[PDB]
Protein backbone atom coordinates (compact mmCIF):
# COMPACT_ATOMS: atom_id res chain seq x y z
CA UNK A 1 0.00 0.00 0.00
CA UNK A 2 1.94 2.99 1.32
CA UNK A 3 5.50 2.93 -0.05
CA UNK A 4 7.49 5.56 1.89
CA UNK A 5 10.29 6.41 -0.65
CA UNK A 6 7.72 6.74 -3.48
CA UNK A 7 5.32 8.87 -1.46
CA UNK A 8 8.05 11.09 -0.03
CA UNK A 9 9.27 11.75 -3.58
CA UNK A 10 5.83 12.55 -4.96
CA UNK A 11 5.13 14.95 -2.07
CA UNK A 12 8.43 16.74 -2.81
CA UNK A 13 7.29 17.00 -6.48
CA UNK A 14 3.89 18.26 -5.33
CA UNK A 15 5.47 20.96 -3.17
CA UNK A 16 7.90 21.91 -5.99
CA UNK A 17 4.96 22.25 -8.44
CA UNK A 18 3.12 24.65 -6.08
CA UNK A 19 5.95 27.21 -6.22
CA UNK A 20 7.66 28.74 -9.34
CA UNK A 21 10.04 26.14 -10.93
CA UNK A 22 12.94 26.07 -13.46
CA UNK A 23 12.30 28.82 -16.11
CA UNK A 24 8.55 29.04 -15.37
CA UNK A 25 7.46 27.55 -18.70
CA UNK A 26 6.23 24.13 -17.49
CA UNK A 27 4.04 23.34 -14.47
CA UNK A 28 2.36 20.28 -12.88
CA UNK A 29 0.01 19.34 -10.10
CA UNK A 30 -2.33 16.57 -9.00
CA UNK A 31 -5.27 15.86 -11.33
CA UNK A 32 -7.52 15.24 -8.35
CA UNK A 33 -6.62 16.98 -5.10
CA UNK A 34 -8.08 13.99 -3.15
CA UNK A 35 -6.02 11.23 -4.86
CA UNK A 36 -3.99 10.38 -1.77
CA UNK A 37 -2.01 7.85 -3.87
CA UNK A 38 -0.42 10.75 -5.77
CA UNK A 39 -0.72 8.75 -9.00
CA UNK A 40 -2.46 10.94 -11.58
CA UNK A 41 -0.92 14.32 -12.45
CA UNK A 42 -1.69 17.13 -14.89
CA UNK A 43 1.27 18.59 -16.80
CA UNK A 44 1.33 21.88 -18.67
CA UNK A 45 3.78 23.29 -21.21
CA UNK A 46 3.69 26.90 -22.46
CA UNK A 47 4.01 26.59 -26.31
CA UNK A 48 7.48 27.91 -27.19
CA UNK A 49 7.93 31.29 -28.93
CA UNK A 50 9.31 31.14 -32.52
CA UNK A 51 7.66 27.79 -33.10
CA UNK A 52 4.34 26.61 -34.50
CA UNK A 53 3.32 25.95 -30.89
CA UNK A 54 3.59 29.64 -29.86
CA UNK A 55 0.66 31.21 -27.99
CA UNK A 56 -0.84 27.80 -27.19
CA UNK A 57 -0.86 25.92 -23.91
CA UNK A 58 -0.46 22.13 -23.84
CA UNK A 59 -2.02 19.83 -21.20
CA UNK A 60 -0.74 16.37 -20.44
CA UNK A 61 -1.62 13.47 -18.18
CA UNK A 62 1.23 11.87 -16.29
CA UNK A 63 0.76 8.69 -14.27
CA UNK A 64 3.27 7.77 -11.61
CA UNK A 65 2.92 4.07 -10.88
CA UNK A 66 3.77 1.72 -7.94
CA UNK A 67 7.40 1.58 -8.98
CA UNK A 68 7.93 5.29 -9.52
CA UNK A 69 10.53 6.86 -9.43
CA UNK A 70 12.48 3.66 -10.20
CA UNK A 71 10.32 3.23 -13.25
CA UNK A 72 9.39 6.07 -15.63
CA UNK A 73 5.86 7.60 -15.58
CA UNK A 74 3.29 7.01 -18.35
CA UNK A 75 2.86 10.24 -20.32
CA UNK A 76 0.26 11.36 -22.79
CA UNK A 77 -0.72 14.67 -24.29
CA UNK A 78 -4.30 15.70 -23.77
CA UNK A 79 -4.12 18.73 -26.08
CA UNK A 80 -4.02 17.51 -29.73
CA UNK A 81 -0.53 17.94 -31.15
CA UNK A 82 1.61 16.94 -34.08
CA UNK A 83 5.02 16.16 -32.61
CA UNK A 84 7.66 13.47 -33.18
CA UNK A 85 7.49 10.76 -30.51
CA UNK A 86 3.78 11.37 -29.89
CA UNK A 87 0.93 9.35 -31.38
CA UNK A 88 -1.16 11.80 -33.40
CA UNK A 89 -4.42 9.89 -32.87
CA UNK A 90 -4.25 9.35 -29.05
CA UNK A 91 -1.50 11.57 -27.61
CA UNK A 92 0.52 8.80 -26.04
CA UNK A 93 4.21 9.72 -25.75
CA UNK A 94 6.44 6.85 -26.97
CA UNK A 95 9.06 6.21 -24.27
CA UNK A 96 11.61 4.99 -26.86
CA UNK A 97 11.38 8.32 -28.66
CA UNK A 98 12.16 10.48 -25.64
CA UNK A 99 15.67 10.21 -24.21
CA UNK A 100 14.67 10.81 -20.54
CA UNK A 101 11.89 8.16 -20.79
CA UNK A 102 13.84 5.61 -22.88
CA UNK A 103 16.82 6.04 -20.57
CA UNK A 104 14.94 6.79 -17.34
CA UNK A 105 17.00 7.54 -14.24
CA UNK A 106 15.48 7.50 -10.73
CA UNK A 107 16.74 11.09 -10.23
CA UNK A 108 14.32 12.21 -12.97
CA UNK A 109 10.90 13.68 -12.25
CA UNK A 110 7.70 15.03 -13.79
CA UNK A 111 9.57 18.39 -14.17
CA UNK A 112 12.37 16.78 -16.19
CA UNK A 113 9.88 15.03 -18.49
CA UNK A 114 7.98 18.29 -19.20
CA UNK A 115 11.18 20.31 -19.66
CA UNK A 116 12.48 17.77 -22.15
CA UNK A 117 9.23 17.69 -24.12
CA UNK A 118 9.26 21.51 -24.26
CA UNK A 119 12.87 21.45 -25.50
CA UNK A 120 11.82 18.93 -28.20
CA UNK A 121 8.97 21.25 -29.34
CA UNK A 122 11.71 23.74 -30.20
CA UNK A 123 13.83 21.33 -32.15
CA UNK A 124 14.16 21.50 -35.89
CA UNK A 125 12.16 18.27 -36.30
CA UNK A 126 9.05 19.69 -34.62
CA UNK A 127 9.07 23.48 -34.61
CA UNK A 128 7.38 23.95 -38.04
CA UNK A 129 4.99 20.92 -38.03
CA UNK A 130 1.46 22.03 -39.04
CA UNK A 131 -0.87 21.65 -36.03
CA UNK A 132 -4.46 20.46 -35.49
CA UNK A 133 -6.94 23.27 -34.80
CA UNK A 134 -6.68 24.70 -31.28
CA UNK A 135 -9.02 23.31 -28.59
CA UNK A 136 -8.89 19.69 -29.75
CA UNK A 137 -8.17 17.18 -26.96
CA UNK A 138 -7.63 13.37 -26.98
CA UNK A 139 -10.18 11.70 -24.69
Amino acid sequence: GVKVPRNFRLLEELEEGQKGVGDGTVSWGLEDDEDMTLTRWTGMIIGPPRTIYENRIYSLKIECGPKYPEAPPFVRFVTKINMNGVNSSNGVVDPRAISVLAKWQNSYSIKVVLQELRRLMMSKENMKLPQPPEGQCYS
